[PDB]
Protein backbone atom coordinates (compact mmCIF):
# COMPACT_ATOMS: atom_id res chain seq x y z
CA UNK A 1 0.00 0.00 0.00
CA UNK A 2 1.04 3.60 -0.50
CA UNK A 3 2.06 5.33 2.74
CA UNK A 4 3.26 8.82 3.57
CA UNK A 5 5.78 10.29 5.93
CA UNK A 6 5.61 14.01 6.55
CA UNK A 7 7.51 16.68 8.46
CA UNK A 8 5.53 17.82 11.53
CA UNK A 9 5.48 21.43 10.20
CA UNK A 10 3.00 20.19 7.58
CA UNK A 11 0.68 18.40 10.03
CA UNK A 12 -2.28 20.66 9.15
CA UNK A 13 -1.76 20.61 5.38
CA UNK A 14 -3.42 18.11 3.06
CA UNK A 15 -1.76 16.54 0.05
CA UNK A 16 -3.70 19.02 -2.07
CA UNK A 17 -2.80 22.10 -0.04
CA UNK A 18 0.85 21.01 0.17
CA UNK A 19 1.12 20.45 -3.57
CA UNK A 20 -0.70 23.75 -4.35
CA UNK A 21 1.98 25.65 -2.49
CA UNK A 22 4.90 23.52 -3.70
CA UNK A 23 3.76 23.79 -7.31
CA UNK A 24 3.29 27.56 -7.26
CA UNK A 25 6.74 28.09 -5.72
CA UNK A 26 8.39 25.58 -8.11
CA UNK A 27 6.88 27.51 -11.01
CA UNK A 28 6.25 26.44 -14.59
CA UNK A 29 9.43 25.22 -16.30
CA UNK A 30 8.18 26.43 -19.68
CA UNK A 31 8.00 29.97 -18.23
CA UNK A 32 11.49 30.00 -16.94
CA UNK A 33 14.48 31.94 -18.28
CA UNK A 34 16.62 29.42 -20.21
CA UNK A 35 19.47 30.59 -17.95
CA UNK A 36 17.99 29.13 -14.73
CA UNK A 37 16.13 26.18 -16.35
CA UNK A 38 16.55 22.85 -14.50
CA UNK A 39 15.20 19.98 -16.58
CA UNK A 40 16.20 17.50 -13.90
CA UNK A 41 18.99 14.98 -13.50
CA UNK A 42 18.90 11.19 -13.75
CA UNK A 43 21.30 9.04 -11.76
CA UNK A 44 21.80 5.35 -11.02
CA UNK A 45 22.55 4.02 -14.55
CA UNK A 46 25.44 6.37 -15.45
CA UNK A 47 23.32 7.56 -18.40
CA UNK A 48 21.56 10.80 -19.23
CA UNK A 49 17.89 9.87 -19.87
CA UNK A 50 17.25 6.93 -17.54
CA UNK A 51 18.13 5.81 -14.05
CA UNK A 52 16.92 4.89 -10.61
CA UNK A 53 16.67 8.49 -9.36
CA UNK A 54 15.22 11.59 -11.03
CA UNK A 55 15.83 14.87 -9.18
CA UNK A 56 14.57 18.32 -10.25
CA UNK A 57 14.79 21.71 -8.55
CA UNK A 58 12.83 24.87 -9.30
CA UNK A 59 13.65 26.83 -12.48
CA UNK A 60 12.59 30.17 -10.91
CA UNK A 61 15.42 30.41 -8.38
CA UNK A 62 13.23 29.06 -5.56
CA UNK A 63 14.33 26.30 -3.17
CA UNK A 64 11.54 23.81 -4.00
CA UNK A 65 12.58 20.43 -5.35
CA UNK A 66 11.31 16.96 -6.02
CA UNK A 67 12.95 13.52 -6.15
CA UNK A 68 11.55 10.34 -7.68
CA UNK A 69 13.05 6.85 -7.30
CA UNK A 70 12.23 3.67 -9.19
CA UNK A 71 12.92 2.37 -12.70
CA UNK A 72 12.81 5.66 -14.58
CA UNK A 73 13.04 6.23 -18.31
CA UNK A 74 12.66 9.26 -20.57
CA UNK A 75 12.40 8.96 -24.34
CA UNK A 76 13.70 12.50 -25.08
CA UNK A 77 13.05 13.48 -28.77
CA UNK A 78 10.55 13.35 -30.28
CA UNK A 79 7.78 12.17 -27.87
CA UNK A 80 9.51 13.20 -24.58
CA UNK A 81 7.67 10.61 -22.49
CA UNK A 82 8.64 9.82 -18.90
CA UNK A 83 7.72 6.21 -18.22
CA UNK A 84 8.59 3.20 -16.13
CA UNK A 85 7.68 2.99 -12.48
CA UNK A 86 8.08 5.41 -9.57
CA UNK A 87 8.19 3.69 -6.18
CA UNK A 88 9.19 6.72 -4.04
CA UNK A 89 8.34 10.40 -4.55
CA UNK A 90 9.76 13.03 -2.25
CA UNK A 91 9.01 16.74 -1.98
CA UNK A 92 10.83 19.50 -0.17
CA UNK A 93 13.45 22.20 -0.57
CA UNK A 94 17.20 22.73 -0.91
CA UNK A 95 18.20 20.19 -3.53
CA UNK A 96 21.89 19.34 -3.03
CA UNK A 97 24.21 17.13 -5.07
CA UNK A 98 25.76 14.16 -3.26
CA UNK A 99 29.50 14.27 -2.67
CA UNK A 100 30.13 12.00 -5.63
CA UNK A 101 28.56 14.60 -7.99
CA UNK A 102 25.42 14.49 -10.16
CA UNK A 103 26.08 10.90 -11.21
CA UNK A 104 25.97 9.88 -7.50
CA UNK A 105 22.49 11.38 -7.01
CA UNK A 106 20.90 14.29 -5.23
CA UNK A 107 19.11 14.68 -1.92
CA UNK A 108 16.74 17.24 -0.49
CA UNK A 109 18.24 19.08 2.50
CA UNK A 110 14.70 19.92 3.77
CA UNK A 111 12.37 16.94 3.32
CA UNK A 112 8.69 17.81 3.63
CA UNK A 113 6.67 14.83 2.36
CA UNK A 114 7.63 11.34 1.15
CA UNK A 115 5.30 8.90 -0.63
CA UNK A 116 6.37 5.25 -0.15
CA UNK A 117 5.33 2.46 -2.53
CA UNK A 118 3.53 4.96 -4.77
CA UNK A 119 3.31 2.38 -7.59
CA UNK A 120 3.06 5.21 -10.13
CA UNK A 121 3.65 3.77 -13.57
CA UNK A 122 3.27 4.36 -17.29
CA UNK A 123 4.21 2.68 -20.57
CA UNK A 124 5.84 4.05 -23.72
CA UNK A 125 5.25 2.81 -27.28
CA UNK A 126 7.11 4.57 -30.10
CA UNK A 127 4.37 3.41 -32.49
CA UNK A 128 1.76 5.56 -30.80
CA UNK A 129 1.22 9.28 -30.87
CA UNK A 130 2.81 11.68 -28.42
CA UNK A 131 -0.70 12.39 -27.08
CA UNK A 132 -1.46 8.74 -26.35
CA UNK A 133 1.97 8.16 -24.73
CA UNK A 134 1.42 11.39 -22.74
CA UNK A 135 -1.68 9.78 -21.15
CA UNK A 136 0.42 7.54 -18.91
CA UNK A 137 -0.11 8.30 -15.24
CA UNK A 138 3.59 8.66 -14.54
CA UNK A 139 4.12 11.06 -17.44
CA UNK A 140 1.20 13.38 -17.00
CA UNK A 141 1.56 13.70 -13.23
CA UNK A 142 5.28 14.46 -13.17
CA UNK A 143 5.00 16.72 -16.24
CA UNK A 144 2.18 18.65 -14.62
CA UNK A 145 4.43 19.25 -11.63
CA UNK A 146 7.36 20.39 -13.76
CA UNK A 147 4.89 22.93 -15.15
CA UNK A 148 3.68 24.21 -11.74
CA UNK A 149 0.41 22.29 -12.12
CA UNK A 150 -0.39 19.72 -9.36
CA UNK A 151 -3.84 18.74 -10.67
CA UNK A 152 -2.84 15.63 -12.70
CA UNK A 153 -0.78 14.22 -9.82
CA UNK A 154 -3.74 14.84 -7.52
CA UNK A 155 -6.13 13.09 -9.90
CA UNK A 156 -3.81 10.08 -10.00
CA UNK A 157 -3.71 9.93 -6.22
CA UNK A 158 -7.53 10.21 -5.90
CA UNK A 159 -7.99 7.29 -8.33
CA UNK A 160 -5.66 5.22 -6.09
CA UNK A 161 -7.99 5.72 -3.11
CA UNK A 162 -6.01 8.49 -1.36
CA UNK A 163 -7.98 11.44 0.02
CA UNK A 164 -5.99 14.50 -1.05
CA UNK A 165 -7.99 16.90 1.16
CA UNK A 166 -7.41 15.23 4.54
CA UNK A 167 -4.86 16.88 6.84
CA UNK A 168 -1.65 14.86 7.18
CA UNK A 169 -2.17 14.46 10.96
CA UNK A 170 -5.61 12.84 10.24
CA UNK A 171 -4.55 10.66 7.29
CA UNK A 172 -4.57 7.00 8.22
CA UNK A 173 -1.78 6.15 5.74
CA UNK A 174 0.54 8.93 7.02
CA UNK A 175 3.13 9.03 9.80
CA UNK A 176 5.04 12.03 11.04
CA UNK A 177 8.81 11.89 10.87
CA UNK A 178 10.12 11.69 14.48
CA UNK A 179 10.73 15.09 16.11
C1 LIG B 1 17.53 15.18 -17.66
C2 LIG B 1 16.24 15.25 -18.01
C3 LIG B 1 15.71 16.04 -19.21
C4 LIG B 1 16.39 16.74 -20.13
C5 LIG B 1 17.91 16.97 -20.29
C6 LIG B 1 15.41 17.27 -21.02
C7 LIG B 1 15.72 18.06 -22.08
C8 LIG B 1 14.77 18.55 -22.94
C9 LIG B 1 15.02 19.42 -24.07
C10 LIG B 1 16.42 19.94 -24.44
C11 LIG B 1 13.87 19.67 -24.68
C12 LIG B 1 13.70 20.54 -25.94
C13 LIG B 1 13.40 19.55 -27.08
C14 LIG B 1 13.56 20.20 -28.45
O1 LIG B 1 14.06 21.36 -28.55
O2 LIG B 1 13.17 19.54 -29.45
C15 LIG B 1 12.84 18.93 -23.97
C16 LIG B 1 11.51 18.91 -24.23
C17 LIG B 1 10.51 18.31 -23.47
N1 LIG B 1 10.62 17.54 -22.30
FE1 LIG B 1 12.35 17.20 -21.55
N2 LIG B 1 14.12 16.89 -20.64
C18 LIG B 1 14.29 16.11 -19.51
C19 LIG B 1 13.30 15.50 -18.75
C20 LIG B 1 11.95 15.50 -18.97
C21 LIG B 1 10.94 14.84 -18.16
C22 LIG B 1 11.26 13.99 -16.90
C23 LIG B 1 9.76 15.07 -18.77
C24 LIG B 1 8.35 14.68 -18.38
C25 LIG B 1 8.08 14.53 -17.08
C26 LIG B 1 9.98 15.91 -19.90
C27 LIG B 1 9.04 16.37 -20.76
C28 LIG B 1 9.35 17.12 -21.88
C29 LIG B 1 8.35 17.59 -22.81
C30 LIG B 1 6.83 17.32 -22.77
C31 LIG B 1 9.13 18.37 -23.86
C32 LIG B 1 8.56 19.08 -25.08
C33 LIG B 1 7.86 20.36 -24.64
C34 LIG B 1 6.37 20.07 -24.60
O3 LIG B 1 5.82 19.52 -25.61
O4 LIG B 1 5.77 20.37 -23.52
N3 LIG B 1 11.33 16.13 -19.99
N4 LIG B 1 13.44 18.27 -22.92
CL1 LIG C 1 11.82 19.63 -19.85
Amino acid sequence: STTIQYNSNYADYSISSYLREWANNFGDIDQAPAETKDRGSFSGSSTLFSGTQYAIGSSHSNPEGMIAEGDLKYSFMPQHTFHGQIDTLQFGKDLATNAGGPSAGKHLEKIDITFNELDLSGEFDSGKSMTENHQGDMHKSVRGLMKGNPDPMLEVMKAKGINVDTAFKDLSIASQYPD
